[PDB]
């Protein structure tokens, strides 16, 4: 059997049935792609990309709370709020926050088998005071706070960064560094998640594997390997695999790669909630062999541009209409998304390991990640995308 | 209804039919076999066999046999359409078929044969010639002259195959439909020899057992089908012949897929297909089969033609049926190809692949010729360790 060392390579249609919380996220999903197909042309066709778009549009309707007139109306027609408030009669603009409210506790409420933290907030120059109406409300339905700021003072800096690192378990140390201490008002996102897989991957069975950049270049990484049940699904219109990771909790990572190195662009262009749904409908259930490079994505963005290449203009401009925020004139100069994402053997922004057996004995087949991918991770019960990703290079954050 | 037919090209509408006439033959026999027997049969020459024998017919007669041959669905299908049409249509494929070839050898022997007392009519005799390449023969099922000279001419033509043509049959036979297609192609990815090893093979949801399991790399279209739950792996052979592998996941998936397979759900399959490098681990086999099919195609619904009050006036002047529609064949699969006697040893495989597929569990096959959209061959293949 020296051969098996040869032989090796080593060395409305959607919303049918949908409860009304999956519709609200039905619409954030479409957003979410939307945006992402913006925030890919501000970067490197060849950098990694990593944004929590249930973090995005639940900061959006927080911060439309406070918002009025054509400004308020951009955001929400955008953001596709409006989408639902119109998918019937018995919906309404208040229907969006409380549906946002049960969302939020239901997400970010003590859960099994996971982790998934929050961070919504506002912070706003102590030079212009905050409305109490806007901030109970803030509470009150993203459970959030609009809090009095101080960007000068290193002291609140300071503080609140470690608040940040103490809410995501240490793992992001600089949210409010390098901040333009003249800022008036700035909106932090931030979405936590520490999960361990349903089939996780045996430590000693990573190694380096070819991972392909594009058409002519190739480069090691840490490839995972593991053995056990997963639906998967593949995509003929897009020429692309999907498979799909379970975390324990009822939440999995879809991992969508693309045959050619042509096939990026055109997923990136095609996808919407409906071809997810697709892929959902058409997954089958199989043993198989995994190979999966192990990443870590950090990235920290400034989403203003991005927002102000979708539409939303008035809400960037101090002639914008802010009057539920404050009588002042003043406007976001900064929409900080930030958020970092571990996979490993364990899951992601797993601390312990498993060296116990566990994988079945044989496999039918065998899927190996060796190409550009995206992924998104979803949470089952709401139909919500927490998070979703570019991975162009393994080695690379 | 036939939507199928959009974009496809006049010949390959017949073999539409001519597929669709074939599952439900298949549904058939498969009930007069164990459900742990292994199936093989030819398709394409059991149609063609019943075409060329209704050059023949009349009346009822004819019409069950165009009826349950699905010939009347294709002359229904278009006022374009007539009986002459399946006629001009099936010299067009035999002749595409049987000729030279190149990348692959396919034979076909579609023969009458009638005890030497009972005359046939020139003008059937020639017909069956002009358009089926089918020779309408004399002769005497009582002279083992006559069994021997049939046998030896039959072993020839399939290169040794098939040596038992016309053995245990009775003497007392007055009409046969001699029905065999002999086929020989090599794969455009071959399986190293040197991997092929014992490999656990599902047999049913209690048992497994071990098998000669061949394993290579390459680069072959596959799909998945979610309503059946089975993936579809295609093997291309030299020259435009493909085999379809068809896997249910589960032991209770292969009753719905035979139960449901038809020309629309391979259309379906065929669609959906993607290209990949894949590892692909196949075990092989070798079907040896030999039916009547006398009692399939009676409880199909033709009957007449299997009855001296039948009506073969086209074919003969005196009463004789059909006695028996003996259709024989045999497929091997090795890594080489099918009916192989080449063995190739230089390397050729990809370096890398991106998936694998191992056909460890029950399964079904097709094999179908490109151009023609012809189906020559389907086939169960439930124990590869029995033939
Ligand atoms: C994909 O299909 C596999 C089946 O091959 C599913 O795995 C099986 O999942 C079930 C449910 O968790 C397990 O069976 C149950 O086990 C519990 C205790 O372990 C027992 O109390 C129940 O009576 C039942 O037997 C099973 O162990 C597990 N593995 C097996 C046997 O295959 C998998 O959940 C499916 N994944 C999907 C549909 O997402
Ligand atoms: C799959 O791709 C290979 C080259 O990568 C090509 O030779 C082959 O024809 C393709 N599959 C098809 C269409 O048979
Ligand atoms: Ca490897």
């Amino acid at each position: 059997l020296d051969l098996e060392k040869i032989f090796s390579e080593d060395d409305l249609q959607l919303f049918h049935g949908k409860s009304r919380i999956q519709r609200l996220n039905i619409l954030n999903a479409k957003f979410a792609f939307n945006l992402y197909r913006v925030l890919k042309d501000q970067v490197n066709t060849f950098d990694n990309i990593f944004i929590a778009p249930v973090g995005i549009s639940t900061a959006m309707g927080m911060i439309s709370l406070g918002l009025k007139g054509e400004t308020h109306e951009q955001v929400h027609s955008i953001l596709h709020f409006k989408d639902f408030v119109n998918a019937s009669s018995k919906y309404e603009i208040t229907t969006i926050h409380n549906l946002f409210r049960k969302l939020t506790h239901r997400l970010f409420r003590r859960n099994f088998g996971y982790t998934l933290r929050s961070v919504n907030d506002l912070y706003i120059q102590k030079q212009f005071p905050i409305l109490l109406d806007f901030k109970t409300k803030v509470r009150e339905y993203y459970f959030a706070e609009a809090q009095i700021a101080d960007f000068s003072d290193p002291a609140f800096i300071s503080k609140t960064n470690n608040h940040i690192m103490k809410l995501t378990k240490g793992l992001i140390k600089d949210a409010l560094e390098n901040i333009d201490p003249a800022t008036q008002m700035m909106i932090l996102n931030c979405i936590y998640f520490k999960g361990s897989w349903v089939n996780k991957f045996p430590v000693e069975m990573t190694h380096n594997h070819n991972f392909r950049l594009n058409e002519r270049e190739v480069v090691k990484v840490s490839m995972m390997q593991t053995k056990g049940n997963f639906l998967a699904a593949n995509d003929q219109e897009l020429d692309c695999d999907i498979l799909q990771l379970e975390y324990v909790g009822g939440i999995s990572m879809l991992i969508v790669v693309p045959h050619k190195m042509s096939g990026m662009k055109t997923l990136e262009a095609q996808l919407t909630p409906r071809v997810v749904e697709r892929w959902q409908k058409s997954m089958t259930n199989r043993t198989r062999e995994v190979l999966l490079p192990k990443f870590k994505l950090e990235k920290n963005y400034n989403l203003v541009e991005s927002l102000k290449l979708m539409g939303i203009r008035m809400l960037f401009d101090k002639n914008g209409n802010m009057a539920g925020i404050s009588d002042q004139r003043i406007a976001i100069d900064l929409f900080k998304h930030q958020g970092t994402i571990t996979v490993n053997e364990e899951g992601t922004q797993a601390t312990t390991v498993t060296t116990v057996g566990f994988m079945p004995l044989s496999t039918q087949v065998r899927f190996t990640v060796d190409r550009p991918f995206l992924f998104l991770i979803y949470e089952h019960r709401t139909s919500c995308l927490l998070f979703m990703g570019r991975v162009a290079n393994p080695s690379r954050s």
